[PDB]
């Protein structure tokens, strides 16, 4: 059982030790496309790269590279794209990926400025009347509406493929209160955020995989996917205490390196899942 395991690690203060076992056992696959010199400026961080086997490919012919990985959770029937926060020069690639992969939601878990540095380009419009045009990928993006809440903001966006003149509606879920340092004191607002994403239909299989990102696409982004998949497996399985968070994390790390960047984040993910188990083991 998982609450038990949490108690044992916390009383022992051995989160750092558990976290290292995961690092040592984590997969390593080649990242050759990402390290090509032609792609050095498509990567925000030199030590965070997509494996070649799970990388998302753009349908461009000159350069198909974007720092983005497809995570396929086959038992849970969930797929996610994890990516870095766009760079000033990759905003057009980012929306091209969203278009090509038929995604319906974008989950953003960082602020554009954190700790006094820029963690992400401003890649969506801020006013209805000032749309954005990505000339390189021939896409137009318009803010349709914006619902600001205390812990998160939901935006409706219209993405128009200027070449074909087709349009789709994208939902942008922006969690705005992740603290600059550490992790949230309680998982309550995180879980409420996660269930709003679920309720929107963005995680469902009639759509392309949801795009999740922070700054590197591995820390907070990993916490989000890990919690969603764990909670889904608890629904599906005959034995809900047969779900091992550590096993699930290692399976996801076959698809992108480094998911969950700190022992604090690991602790927090346990907390989110354990608390979330209450509201899906039958609390209407
Ligand atoms: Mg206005």
């Amino acid at each position: 059982e998982m609450e038990k395991e949490f108690e044992q690690i916390d009383k022992s203060g051995s989160w750092a030790a558990v976290y290292q076992d995961i690092r040592h056992e984590a997969s390593d696959f080649p990242c050759r496309v990402a390290k090509l010199p032609k792609n050095k400026n498509r990567n925000r961080y030199r030590d965070v790269s997509p494996f070649d086997h799970s990388r998302i490919k753009l349908h461009q012919e000159d350069n198909d590279y974007i720092n983005a990985s497809l995570i396929k959770m086959e038992e849970a029937q969930r797929s996610y794209i994890l990516t870095q926060g766009p760079l000033p020069n990759t905003c057009g690639h980012f929306w091209e990926m969203v278009w090509e992969q038929k995604s319906r939601g974008v989950v953003m878990l960082n602020r554009v400025m954190e700790k006094g540095s820029l963690k992400c380009a401003q890649y969506w419009p801020q006013k209805e009347e000032k749309e954005m045009i990505f000339e390189d990928t021939n896409l137009k993006l318009t803010l349709i509406s914006e619902d600001i809440k205390s812990y998160y903001t939901v935006r409706q966006l219209e993405l128009e493929n200027l070449t074909t003149q087709e349009t789709r509606e994208i939902l942008h879920f922006h969690y705005t209160t992740w603290p600059d340092f550490g992790v949230p004191e309680s998982p309550a607002s995180f879980l409420n955020f996660l269930f709003k994403v679920r309720e929107s239909g963005s995680l469902s299989p009639e759509h392309g995989p949801v795009v999740v990102h922070c700054s590197a696409g591995i820390g907070r982004s990993g916490t989000f996917c890990l919690a969603d998949t764990c909670l889904l497996l608890m629904d599906k399985r005959k034995d809900p205490s047969s779900v091992d968070i550590k096993k699930v994390l290692l399976e996801m790390r076959k698809f992108r390196m480094g998911l969950i960047q700190t022992a604090d984040q690991l602790r927090f993910s346990y907390l989110a899942v354990i608390e979330g188990a209450k509201f899906i083991m039958g609390d209407s």
